DNA sequence: CGCTAGTCGAC
DNA sequence: CGACTAGCG
């Protein structure tokens, strides 16, 4: 989660309808019209009572693609990356610390303070991304779960050709390298749009608007990998990626203070972090529907090594990755929950 | 000015 | 898993 970065980039974005992109193919980011709908019904989530509301909030986004002759493919999160583990526990406690504390709020009387209370404990479980995914099939709409992030797997379809645009509410797919994204879209069709190639038109950024750059200043700013410096942002890291020529980033990271001029001590940690955070923006695994097997999101470059790139995903046979993308295989218990065969009637 | 961090919407 | 803004370098 690039923090700010829609606001940065402004000048690149563009008021548009989804009846734009008609007879063409797009992927959608599930995981935000699932947290959505499941705002609506937060009580019966916090209380376990069942409810299926979230599913419908879904129906309507995909009805609507389907009613503008668009072709849409629902991506939904698959296993937790290890890079991306400590937040993910800071929002497991937190989660379940508001859980407790609106059981308690409960029983005070307060309901208002109970359900802002419920909201801000939301927990998306795959069960109930797996009724959205027979809900979507229902209609005949292609799924696909990732095997880690959605975000790589969103980027991987938009830049293969698969897709043409990406429909999210998290600007984390512009660092992935998408070339465009929907964002802000309702229920009828209206949203923005963020193409790569009028990244030009922010003169704030400068000559920052190649993919590798752009990379760098989102990964400097500080991202959901690793936690930015004490005091750098956006325009600071823009301002550094400008004034230096050097390709190299180690060494421009080296003498971020020198490019500047501030007192900055930058520990081997930060350094080995951003390698580790670069190396997870570029070479995070996905999964190709075409030839089914686990591929990372780009091809390995000659000054990296696999082997080294743990956290970027770990290896599983084909055959259990295609199980898990079809959302037939559990993602935690790793058991067969469906038994779904495209074989049998995106993948062909 | 730019950035940290707290804060409140979403439905 | 954002947008807005007070407090601060
Ligand atoms: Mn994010
Ligand atoms: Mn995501
Ligand atoms: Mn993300
Ligand atoms: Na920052």
């Amino acid at each position: 989660g690039i923090q700010g970065l829609l606001q940065f980039i402004k000048e690149a974005s563009e008021p548009i309808h989804v009846r734009k992109y008609k007879g063409q193919v797009v992927a959608v980011d599930t995981y935000c019209w699932l947290h959505k709908g499941a705002i609506a019904c937060a009580e019966k989530l916090a209380k376990g009572e069942p409810t299926d509301r979230y599913v419908g909030f879904c129906m309507k986004f995909v009805n609507m693609l389907l009613s503008h002759g668009i072709k849409p493919i629902l991506v939904f999160d698959g296993c937790t990356l290890p890079s991306k583990k400590e937040v993910e526990r800071s929002r497991r406690e937190r989660r379940q610390a508001n859980l407790l504390k609106g059981k308690q709020l409960l029983r005070e009387g307060k309901v208002s303070e109970a359900r802002e209370c419920f909201t801000r404990s939301i927990n998306i479980t795959h069960a109930m991304a797996h009724k959205v995914i027979k809900a979507a099939r229902s209609q005949g709409v292609d799924c696909l779960v990732a095997p880690y992030e959605a975000d790589a797997q969103l980027a991987y379809l938009n830049k293969a050709g698969i897709v043409q645009a990406i429909i999210t509410e998290d600007s984390d797919l512009l660092a992935f390298g998408c070339k465009k994204v929907i964002l802000k879209m309702d229920q009828f069709g209206n949203g923005l749009e963020i193409d790569q190639a009028r990244l030009g038109m922010c003169r704030q950024l400068g000559d920052v608007f190649t993919e590798e750059k752009f990379r760098y200043m989102c990964i400097l700013s500080g991202c959901d990998y690793l936690s930015s410096l004490r005091g750098i942002g956006l325009a600071k890291a823009c301002k550094v990626l400008r004034l230096a020529n050097n390709p190299d980033i180690v060494k421009v990271i080296k003498k971020i203070g020198h490019y500047l001029k501030m007192n900055i001590t930058v520990p081997e940690d930060y350094i080995n972090g951003f390698i580790r955070a670069n190396n997870t923006f570029l070479y995070q695994l996905v999964f190709d529907p075409i030839k089914r097997k686990l591929i990372p999101l780009n091809a390995y470059e000659d000054d990296v090594d696999p082997e080294t790139l743990s956290y970027a995903g770990q290896y599983v046979d084909d055959s259990i990755a295609l199980q898990i993308a079809l959302g037939n295989k559990d993602i935690n218990t790793f058991e067969q929950i469906d038994d779904y065969n495209p074989d049998t009637a995106l993948y062909f």
